Order: C-alpha cells, then sequence, then structure tokens
C-alpha cells in the first residue's frame, strides 16, 4: 500500500516558533510556556563567527536588547541566560498554544522531523536522520537557525534537534535543547570537518522488510549468514556494525514477514556485493537508511497522533 | 545547502480533520466552515463495492446516519448531498479554525502534500506527484479514505486531492474537492489498471538545476540540442515530451545558474543514455521527476507560509 518519507504533522510546533533579532542578526527561537529557546549566535555578528568569545559578547547584552516577534505581537524579555551554546529568553507570557513537550536527546541512527523556518515562519516539514558522524543531511540556508527537529507519540512532542550551522560540504550540525552540539561541532566559523558517513545498516534492514511487506521480494535471497560473517562485508562499504540489539529490534518486523533477520541480512550482503543491476527497491536505486524499525511499523500500521 | 522532499506545514489542515462514520465505515472527512467533504463510498459497506450504485445506496441515508466527530465532540449533520463522488454534509457550526482555503484541480506533473490520517486523526505528512497517468505514488492504508491533498501560498491553502483508492498495483486514485476523480478512475472495486508512469520530464530539469546550485555538477556535459531532438530519445524513455511552455517555465532557473535549458537537455540526454555509473545526483541514483520548477525556486531561495 506504499511506503514513503513522513514526517509527523507539524501543527504543534508551528505555533510554537517565533523570530529574535538581536543587533543586526535575526533567526529562529522556540516559544514553550514562558521561554523562548534559541541559538547563542544569534548576538553575533558575521565578523565574529571565526573567533567569538560567547561569555564577552553577552556582556553587553541586556534583556531588551532581544526582540522577539510572534505574528505581528512582541513578547517582553523578563531574564535571560545562556546554557551551553542555546540561549533561553525568560518572557512574560506564556504561549497558549504550547504543547505537551519534552527534551529528549537521541542516537545516531534515530529520526525525526524537522520544520524548516525562516523569521519565525514555517516553510516546509522533511524527515532527518542523525548520522553516525553526528551531521545531519538537511535544507537550510541563511535565517534558518533556530529551527527544530521533534518526534510526536499521540500528544507529546519530543525535541531533539535545534539547528546551528552548516559545514564546508553542505552537511548540518545543531544541539539539542540543552544546547548540547551532536558530535564534536562547534558554533564558530572555523576548520571542522564530518567523518565517514556510515551506513545505518538496521536501518537499511527495516527497510527491506517494509519493502517486502509492500511488494518488493526480488532480492529475498536463498542464503543465511551469522552476525560475524554480515560485518566482515559490512565494514569494507562502511557500513554499521550490526548488534544482537539491533536484531532484537528488528525482532517484530520478523515476526510480521515470516523472515530471519539473518536471513535479511544474507539478502542485504549480496546487494551490497553484486549491485541492484538497475532494479528498484520502494523506488529507490540506492539502499535506504533513514527509516528506524519503529517508523517501519508506524506506517505500515496507521499509528495516528493528536 | 541542501535539497530535500519537503513538504507544507500541515497544522492549518489537521484542524480541519473529523471522523466520519456511516454504517460501519468509518473514513476522514475535511470540516470547512459549516460542511464536511468526505468520500461517498463512506455509505457502502465491503459487499457493496464490487458495484455500488450510490443514488439507491444514499435513499436509506438521513442526516443523523452520519456520525461526526472532531476530537470527542459530535458535530450535529442538518443536510447533505452528494457532489460527484463526494458526500458534502452541512453541520450547524462552522469549524472556528478554518483557514483561508480554496479549491483547485491541479495538473499533471504538479506537486503537493498530503496528510495522511486515520479515525480523523494525523499520521504523517509527505509530498506527492500527480503523475501523467493521474495516479499518485502515496502511502494509504485502510481508513485513510478522506486524507487530503493541499498547497499553501502564503496563508491561503489550496486544496487539490481527496484519496479514495488504491489499485491492485499498489499506487492510488483519488478526486479534486469537487469529487471528480483524476483520470479514468471510479469508486468501484472493479478492474481499473493505470497506463504508462511516464516520466515528467520538466521536473527532472528542475531538480538538476537544483542540483547545480547545491555542488552537483559532474554530469555537466559539453552538449546543446533541440527540443525536437531531445523529444526523441525522451520517447523511448518514457519521458514527457517538452514544449516550449516547460522551457519557459525553467527560465528562472535558467537566469540563476548561467546554464541554458537546451544545454542542460543535452546532459539530461545523456544521463538518459549512458546511465549514471554509479553516481549520484543529489543522493539519488534515480532521477527525480517529482519537484517542479516552483517547488526548487522556493526552496533554494526560503519562501515562508503563515
Ligand atoms: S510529552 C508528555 C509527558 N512527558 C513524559 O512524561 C514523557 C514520557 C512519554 N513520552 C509520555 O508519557 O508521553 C508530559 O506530561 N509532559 C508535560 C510537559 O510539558 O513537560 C515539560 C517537561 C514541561
Ligand atoms: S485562499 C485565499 C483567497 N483565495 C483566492 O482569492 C485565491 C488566489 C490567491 N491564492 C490568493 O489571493 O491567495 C481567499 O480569500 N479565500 C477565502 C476563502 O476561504 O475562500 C473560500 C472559497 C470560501
Amino acid at each position: 500500500s506504499g511506503f514513503r518519507k513522513m514526517a509527523f504533522p507539524s501543527g504543534k510546533v508551528e505555533g510554537c516558533m517565533v523570530q529574535v533579532t538581536c543587533g543586526t542578526t535575526t533567526l529562529n527561537g522556540l516559544w514553550l510556556d514562558d521561554v523562548v529557546y534559541c541559538p547563542r549566535h544569534v548576538i553575533c555578528t558575521s565578523e565574529d563567527m571565526l573567533n567569538p568569545n560567547y561569555e564577552d559578547l553577552l556582556i553587553r547584552k541586556s534583556n531588551h536588547n532581544f526582540l522577539v516577534q510572534a505574528g505581528n505581537v512582541q513578547l517582553r524579555v523578563i531574564g535571560h541566560s545562556m546554557q551551553n551554546c542555546v540561549l533561553k529568553l525568560k518572557v512574560d507570557t506564556a504561549n497558549p498554544k504550547t504543547p505537551k513537550y519534552k527534551f529528549v536527546r537521541i542516537q545516531p541512527g534515530q529520526t525525526f522531523s524537522v520544520l524548516a523556518c525562516y523569521n519565525g515562519s514555517p516553510s516546509g516539514v522533511y524527515q532527518c536522520a542523525m548520522r553516525p558522524n553526528f551531521t545531519i543531511k538537511g535544507s537550510f540556508l541563511n535565517g534558518s537557525c533556530g529551527s527544530v527537529g521533534f518526534n510526536i507519540d499521540y500528544d507529546c512532542v519530543s525535541f531533539c534537534y535545534m539547528h546551528h550551522m552548516e559545514l564546508p560540504t553542505g552537511v548540518h550540525a545543531g544541539t539539542d535543547l540543552e544546547g548540547n552540539f551532536y558530535g564534536p561541532f562547534v558554533d564558530r566559523q572555523t576548520a571542522q570537518a564530518a567523518g565517514t558517513d556510515t551506513t545505518i545498516t538496521v536501518n537499511v534492514l527495516a527497510w527491506l522488510y517494509a519493502a517486502v511487506i509492500n511488494g518488493d521480494r526480488w532480492f529475498l535471497n536463498r542464503f543465511t549468514t551469522t552476525l560475524n560473517d554480515f560485518n566482515l562485508v559490512a565494514m569494507k562499504y562502511n557500513y554499521e556494525p550490526l548488534t544482537q540489539d539491533h536484531v532484537d529490534i528488528l525482532g517484530p518486523l520478523s515476526a510480521q514477514t515470516g523472515i530471519a533477520v539473518l536471513d535479511m541480512c544474507a539478502s542485504l550482503k549480496e546487494l551490497l556485493q553484486n549491485g541492484m543491476n538497475g532494479r528498484t527497491i520502494l523506488g529507490s536505486a540506492l539502499l535506504e537508511d533513514e527509516f528506524t524499525p519503529f517508523d517501519v511499523v508506524r506506517q505500515c500500521s496507521g499509528v495516528t497522533f493528536q
């Protein structure tokens, strides 16, 4: 019945986006309860970015130097503080649209939706993964900083990403909502470069199970393998090593399809060595790795939110 | 700075989704002002679907036989009528969350976002195109009928698709909001099968311009061609014929990149004949055709909505 890269409905987060201007820098912030979260580099000019001293740059800032606009209303800033690489701007009015929410730091391989924003206004929504090198492959232009990533489980919004930087290679880096960068990146315009972008093996496997459900089965070979032998072939193709926990997590997909996880590993092996010879799997000629096992289950059964 | 399949923020449409039950059939409807739109096959059982007589099946239905639930509130139905293949259920209260909106019938090759719903609740959001054979390649399971497709231009929601059917081949068919199917499909469970799924040439070209902007340029060959000669090669590869209007529409992308449209056509020709030899363009090993020229411009400049 089809399988698609699908983000969470975004309406909940839309009503949390505001515009933050400090000096001549404008970007997005996240208004939850009576606090606005935003990247601390809002206080930097374009000169300041090669070597910012954030503590020093902050000294010359007062509550009234952060202008925060929701649609066309100014919120009054009644306090502000730096936490790691984010600013938390206390405002005098709780967002009436605040959802049930929490802050989560996700693991590499985990997926989430990004609401890309400019000047506090939503532009669009798409699904990302936290790559193993702790970048993400997004779509962000000047002024997108402060856009967030999230997951939704029923009525509860889990915020896991804030956008801060684009590296020379055009991939993207950012923090959790406590202001800690994912990976080794820093909010400085310097020589920092991403490591090997390895493939999230367990997510590829999840997606092959997804394909089987939806009718693409040509790749279902007639072998099985072992974790150790499969990983010797994953290594050379820059695939993340597959663990027993990963096997466990696929157990549900294994049980719905009747195909043992190691059998699927054998099929994947043969795809890595022999190619797809021009074939397609769910309308991709590449092996997709930004679906989690939970994503597959969700989409193939119809889990809802509100 | 990255390029991604990106849907419109969905919050506006979320607040229009309700649950419609008639008899033992439940699906989604769209509540705008004091009217709820939904697929007329809500009134059919699973037996009724091989050969429904909708006019006859409707005779035994009254306003009180349609139960409409918004979250956990019942709307009172004060009138109902069939329009083509949709029912319009007049309710006694205007949706207070109704956006500025209009109904548009889109052309093949045009793109839109789908908010997939189950039991009146949002499940996720993704971007589709109206294919030239008038199917779409979505993600829809039992109970997703009534989910809608839309575009947003600033504050105005243009609804263009309602989901009704999944064909034996696992692609999807549906109507505009006036209840007219796209293409030759009917709301009957019979032998109807999609035609040739040709590729939307102009959108492929748009996406190559997108790639050039974002750094992927290896395919920029050193030829040019003519519309007529390029189309003789598009034909055999089941590509939609390229017209002058299509050339005109790419004019803006041509001007930003400095690459003439016919030069891009020559590059595409060479890709169709020689393949991608394992290379990638914007992280696809296939030529993508569900971005419009307007989509590219939008995303590469940062157009916002609210
Ligand atoms: S987000 C819903 C919930 N948070 C949790 O307890 C997380 C565990 C599950 N995801 C769940 O039970 O939903 C909650 O009540 N959050 C309220 C809230 O706004 O918390 C903020 C930290 C203030
Ligand atoms: S949707 C905004 C507008 N509709 C138009 O006039 C379409 C042309 C442009 N997209 C635009 O000007 O935005 C409008 O005022 N719609 C109001 C509305 O709800 O209309 C329904 C038909 C009732």
